[PDB]
């Protein structure tokens, strides 16, 4: 970095976050094989380096097979897109059960 | 006084933060506090998603939007039936892709 950076904030971010869902998706299905489907390879590469902090620092390899026939529903051995919609809203439910349950909850 | 600024080195995990805390930015102002109601809904839709909206700007359009995302038909737009509208708007994003 020996040049400027500039940056521009967002008037919606929630558009950006749309955005961001939907770039990151294939950024990672496009690496090998069906460039519209995330394989085993590409779906752990996701995970590993844009969710780590839901990862809970597992990385036995047998827990991800679980996930990934979780998200495969069509079972074609991939997850694509409207799966892993299917994913991300059920981890964004998860966040907000943990905010809205939290005033009642102890460690 | 101080502000203060961080990187967003996992930037999926934040588009995720975004979308729940813009659920409650809009979901507590009337009624259940955890719900959209119509107007709750509206004020969302204009301000966080404008580019979705579109010229149909009617209260009969926004009816149809809130008759077709409330699933359990009590009136209201949970967390969940949130989620599945954002879905089939990622879903529409990622066909123009
Ligand atoms: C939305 C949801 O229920 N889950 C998201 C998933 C996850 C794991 C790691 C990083 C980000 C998200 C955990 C969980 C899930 O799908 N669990 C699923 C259902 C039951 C059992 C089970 C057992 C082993 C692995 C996955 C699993
Ligand atoms: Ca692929
Ligand atoms: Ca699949
Ligand atoms: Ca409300
Ligand atoms: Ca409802």
């Amino acid at each position: 970095g020996t040049e400027n950076l500039y940056f521009q904030s967002m008037a919606c971010p929630l558009e950006k976050a749309l955005d961001v869902m939907v770039s990151t998706f294939h950024k990672y299905s496009g690496k090998e094989g069906d460039k519209f489907k995330l394989n085993k390879s590409e779906l752990k590469e996701l995970l590993t380096r844009e969710l780590p902090s839901f990862l809970g620092k597992r990385t036995d390899e047998a827990a991800f097979q679980k996930l990934m026939s979780n998200l495969d529903s069509n079972r074609d051995n991939e997850v694509d897109f409207q799966e892993y919609c299917v994913f991300l809203s059920c981890i964004a439910m998860m966040c907000n059960e943990f905010f809205e349950g939290f005033p009642d909850k102890q460690p």
